């Protein structure tokens, strides 16, 4: 443990669906954080994010805890779905769609209307 | 004018480091390679982190004709990336190119 | 000039579709070299390529002369296209199809039968 | 078995880095920096292509939990990639651990 892995665990837990990236989802910073937001975000479902770029904590820490080198990282219900490479392939066989619309609608309470 | 920026940069600092971050604060593996190789070269040097001028980001690429960050330019000319400064480097003749650009920029005529 | 810039000039001017890849067609050493070969190949017309991982000169010279820091790099008809983000998206659109396919009719003369 | 193989390789070599292509010759940026931040450090050291072990590079992912290459294991446990590396010869951090490991692993009872 350490409090920033303690922050990571909470953020991953709160946020079903979860992107760590360069930059922003309106501004990344790397092609690879561009690519994944734009799949991630085609598929029509509220998502967080977190820009590890300004996090230099989870920056250094979040590789080892995830057992994942890079970024950006796709977090779905507290597992690690891959990264660029993996959500792109993903969003290419309608599989994204349908986890994400899965995962959505699990933790679906309240709806505006 | 986002190119006019660039030229009047590339034609103001004769060793210029276009980044993403800065050098003590790198946003990119590449760009934190590309530092430390020119810091190295015992010169004072200039940089610009292209991910706090996204006009410089998207203009500069086909300006260059070299699509990538991080770009090392001397005396007005592309050097080239991480791994053409990282080689040069290591050959030695990235110093020679630095400490050159470096003395030629700072020399004087005799007073009088 | 340079030696190995002639022989990359030749490569290029003789092969109307070359691939400069890591690794080959059948065993690629890189995701990236993977993807673009996979795009290629799927389009069904011939192509050449080139290892640079048993071409130390070419993966030394080739960057310079591309004006392209990276591999893999596609040149068809002696115009570099790109590496494997633009190669798979082109793909994806179906426009590699297209280019390659008139690219092949182009040179096309003998025929098998 | 190419597990086997595997588990012998982290078993018999206390410092001992797959990386892509030999230290001499890299075939990637990531294991070529690997490479040159364990060699700084001193000590011999064990190395595996696993672009010449096919079986290797599809098999040792799962078995590592970690995705890519180079991986750094030392004394049996996996250190982490070129990223994890070369932070740590920055900190001073892999010094140490080579330092410790080889001297640890070359330590003998006195004579008698
Ligand atoms: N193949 C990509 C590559 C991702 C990647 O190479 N990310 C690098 C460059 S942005 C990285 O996160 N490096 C660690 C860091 O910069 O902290 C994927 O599928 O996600
Ligand atoms: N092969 C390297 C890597 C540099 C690189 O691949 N940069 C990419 C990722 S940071 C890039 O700037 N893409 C354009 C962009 O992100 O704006 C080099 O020699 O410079
Ligand atoms: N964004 C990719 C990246 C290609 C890439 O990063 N290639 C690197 C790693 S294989 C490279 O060719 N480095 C120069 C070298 O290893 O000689 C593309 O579109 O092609
Ligand atoms: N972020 C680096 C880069 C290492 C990396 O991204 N390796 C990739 C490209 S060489 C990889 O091994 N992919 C699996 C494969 O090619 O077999 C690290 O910390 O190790
Ligand atoms: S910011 Fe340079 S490769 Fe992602
Ligand atoms: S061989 Fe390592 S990124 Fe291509
Ligand atoms: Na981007
Ligand atoms: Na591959």
């Amino acid at each position: 443990m350490s409090t920033t892995i303690e922050k990571i665990q909470r953020q991953i837990a709160e946020n079903p669906i979860l992107l760590y990236m360069k930059g922003s989802p309106k501004l990344p910073s790397c092609g690879f954080s561009a690519q994944a937001v734009q799949a991630l975000a085609a598929c029509g479902e509220r998502f967080a994010y977190v820009d590890i770029l300004q996090n230099p904590d989870i920056r250094a820490e979040l590789p080892k805890y995830a057992n994942w080198p890079t970024f950006p990282q796709l977090w779905v219900d507290g597992e690690l779905v891959g990264g660029c490479d993996i959500v792109i392939e993903m969003y290419q066989r309608g599989e994204l769609q349908q986890l994400i619309k899965e995962t959505a609608a699990k933790y679906k309470s309240e709806e505006p209307d």
